[PDB]
């Protein structure tokens, strides 16, 4: 049975009229042949400088991006760049690249068994995307057939009680729970939580997937620290394997495959929904705006590079008291930064559960230890109290932010232990502040400690063991040109992977990373994404998949592949 998927072009590749008809068999309409978002841009008969401009206006944005089938926030390799041509620019060249050739608009089950079946059928490389909002490339493939499960959505419903499909007890959650019913987005189960006066742990962002990438990976935001990631807010899934069957995973049915999909990444089978935990509101959370720039800005930044070293040592006790959020940071920044400075750090943090005397004890240990460069640095910090979770939720996060480019960072979850020696860190961070001329984001997800840590007794759980004893994670990366040759990739690259992402492991090297907001191209990234869970993850694998029918970049199993951005998919 051949080893290579088949491909646009080729003899094997099914013709015009067998396309067609599977589109009548769907409902015409549902089979799309792509296009490149910005075609328009370019030379030839779809030319159109009108949706040009339209679609060089809209790139930034997260929902023209996942409104349409292969549209990408973080596009993994832009083969086919909008050209601004009222600021002077010109085009180079437009291909679909590694983006799918085909997609389903798939709304009903009906669609996705019909997908799946054709994909294996016509040895068709199958693509799964609910959003596009994937930064590895994962949601991509060259020559492939994309199920997209953008509007296959059938209700979010709460449960004042979590009642299991197969009822299942083994959980311990008497507590409530949503039942997402489909590929809904993170902002689609927020309305529904808040309607119930409950707490959804969900991203700091509300437009990616709720049941795909963002669980399966692990999934941060605001409430982790507090109520556990969001892998360990699945109670359940409804999921179709490889074969078509539609099974339930849970701790009392297909445990291996419950466990995999809680941790261990996309491409076990294809989730159609998932019942998760959802928490009691609070009464008040209270959020800390800190902002730090130097008083003497130079290239080398040394007193700022140092307190913020000093606030990287400050985390733990402060993630131990309840304190959670989002730090950002940058040696040199192309303009003001804080205030009046083109540089420093800034973050909002916040106590869930605590009004402004509590938070203010909080993020003591941090404060008094910045009082030693109140005469280096301008510091200031305020406090902002909410009187329940959603009130806050959207006044400190909910976010929006500009997208469009392509993502090359690194991760390193930061265990206490490698923060002690004030040396080590303040190398770490003077390696992933970056050449003072190549801007470097920097950026500090305070998001484990309190229930991760003690989500560590749940056995059904597939998350990297890293995440047990590391209260945050590091993240460093570097953009690329929009129009980029392959050499400055590389280049980028080879800063991003062997440079910070090595002095990041230097210091934390008995943790990992995080696969969701992750280095793809880190040759040791088996142990970094998965960690000593991989063994099991590989074996439900191919266990529940044994053809790679779900083949994803960097998923477990991947490497019993070789894929290319421009030609088949193989098998070793
Ligand atoms: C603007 C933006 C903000 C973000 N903010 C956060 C944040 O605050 N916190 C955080 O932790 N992460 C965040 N992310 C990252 C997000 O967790 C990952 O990109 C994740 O992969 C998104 O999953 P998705 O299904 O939305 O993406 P997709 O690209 O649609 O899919 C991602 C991967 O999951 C697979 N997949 C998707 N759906 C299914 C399914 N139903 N069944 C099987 N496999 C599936 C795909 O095959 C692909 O491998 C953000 C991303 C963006 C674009
Ligand atoms: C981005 O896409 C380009 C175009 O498909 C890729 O360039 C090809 O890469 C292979 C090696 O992997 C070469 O053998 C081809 O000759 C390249 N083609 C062209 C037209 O340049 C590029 O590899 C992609 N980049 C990534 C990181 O996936
Ligand atoms: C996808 O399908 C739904 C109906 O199931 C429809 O409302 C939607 O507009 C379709 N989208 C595209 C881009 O065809």
């Amino acid at each position: 049975t051949p080893k290579c998927r088949c491909t646009p072009g080729e003899a094997c590749w099914p013709d015009n009229s067998v396309w067609e008809a599977f589109d009548k068999t769907l409902g015409k309409g549902k089979l799309i042949k792509t296009s490149p978002i910005a075609q328009s841009c370019y030379d030839g008969p779809q030319k159109d400088l009108d949706r040009c401009a339209y679609v060089n206006k809209m790139w930034t944005d997260q929902d023209f991006q996942t409104s349409d089938p292969i549209g990408r926030n973080y596009p993994y390799n832009i083969t086919c760049a909008p050209v601004d041509y009222a600021a002077g620019e010109t085009p180079t060249s437009c291909i679909l690249g590694s983006l799918p050739y085909y997609a389903v608009n798939a709304s009903t089950r009906e669609d996705i068994t019909l997908t799946l079946n054709f994909a294996k059928q016509h040895n068709i490389r199958l693509v799964t995307s609910s959003t596009g909002h994937d930064l590895l490339g994962r949601s991509d493939g060259y020559g492939g057939l994309e199920l997209w499960l953008h509007s296959f959505r059938n209700g979010v419903r709460f449960q004042k009680k979590y009642t299991s499909a197969n009822k299942c007890t083994k959980s311990g959650w008497t507590g409530s729970a949503i039942h997402i019913d489909g590929a809904y987005q993170w902002r689609d189960v927020y309305t529904v939580a808040q309607a119930n006066n409950v707490i959804a742990v969900g991203g700091g962002s509300p437009s990616p997937g709720a049941i795909g990438g963002w669980p399966s990976g692990g999934g941060h935001g605001p409430a982790t620290h507090n109520f556990g990631l969001g892998a360990d807010q699945v109670l359940e899934a409804q999921i179709m394997l490889a074969d078509g069957r539609i099974v339930t995973a849970n701790h009392c049915e297909n445990s291996d495959l419950f466990r995999a999909i809680r941790g261990g990444g996309p491409g076990y089978g294809i989730v159609l929904s998932q019942h998760i935990k959802v928490h009691p509101n609070v009464k008040a959370v209270t959020a800390h705006r800190l902002a730090i720039a130097p008083r003497n800005e130079t290239a080398e930044n040394k007193d700022l590079l140092d307190a913020i070293a000093v606030l990287h040592q400050q985390l733990p006790a402060l993630s131990n008291n309840g304190v959670a959020g989002y730090g950002f940071w940058f040696r040199s920044f192309p303009g003001p930064f804080v205030g009046d400075a083109h540089s420093g750090y800034t973050h909002g943090f916040w106590t869930i559960g605590k009004r402004q005397a509590e938070a203010e004890k909080a993020v003591a240990p941090l404060m008094n230890a910045l009082k030693k460069f109140e005469d280096k640095l301008v510091i200031t910090s305020t406090f902002a109290e909410y009187q329940d979770y959603w009130s806050f939720y959207w006044a400190e996060s909910g976010l929006h932010d500009p997208v469009g480019s392509t993502s090359i960072i690194t991760s390193r979850l930061i265990n206490p232990e490698a923060l002690t020696d004030y040396n080590k860190v303040r190398e770490a961070i003077e390696v992933v502040a970056g050449k003072p001329e190549e801007v470097s984001s920097n950026v500090v997800l305070l998001v484990s400690g309190g229930q991760v840590f003690k989500d560590k007794a749940d056995t059904s759980s597939g998350l990297h063991p890293a995440w047990r004893v590391s209260p945050f994670v590091m993240i460093s990366g570097q953009g690329i040109p929009k129009v980029a040759s392959r050499e400055i990739r590389d280049y980028v690259q080879h800063q991003v992977t062997h440079v910070k992402g090595a002095a990041l492991k230097k210091l934390a090297p008995n943790t990992g990373g995080y696969m969701n907001e992750g280095d793809g191209s880190d040759p040791e990234y088996i142990d970094a994404f998965y960690g000593k869970n991989y063994a099991q993850h590989l074996a439900a694998k191919r266990k529940y998949d044994p053809d790679n029918i779900f083949f994803c970049r960097t998923c477990v199993g991947a490497e019993d592949f070789i894929e290319r951005p421009d030609g088949p998919l193989c098998r070793k």
